[PDB]
């Protein structure tokens, strides 16, 4: 068959990798860097880390969220309209 590339898919796989890995990914650091942040004491490096992940995060979701409707939506005209 294909690798990752079948019709009316797009969260078969396609989106699940940005959304369950993507933002997975995303929850699972800021984690990391919890047990980071605490590690170094009153550190800007450690502590902003956590927070650079939690702003990317707190937007992947609502990003993430309005990237993939028009995501499996582009398919759609692949199927009737070829694209």
């Amino acid at each position: 068959g294909s690798h990752m590339a079948t019709p009316w898919s797009g969260y078969l796989d396609d989106v699940s990798a940005k959304f369950d890995t993507g933002v997975d990914n995303l929850q699972t650091q800021v984690t990391e860097a919890l047990d980071k942040l605490a590690a170094k004491p009153s550190d800007p490096a450690l502590l902003a880390a956590y927070q650079s992940k939690l702003s990317e995060y707190n937007l992947y979701r609502n990003a993430q969220s309005n990237t993939a409707k028009a995501f499996k939506d582009i398919d759609a005209a692949i199927i009737q309209n070829f694209r």
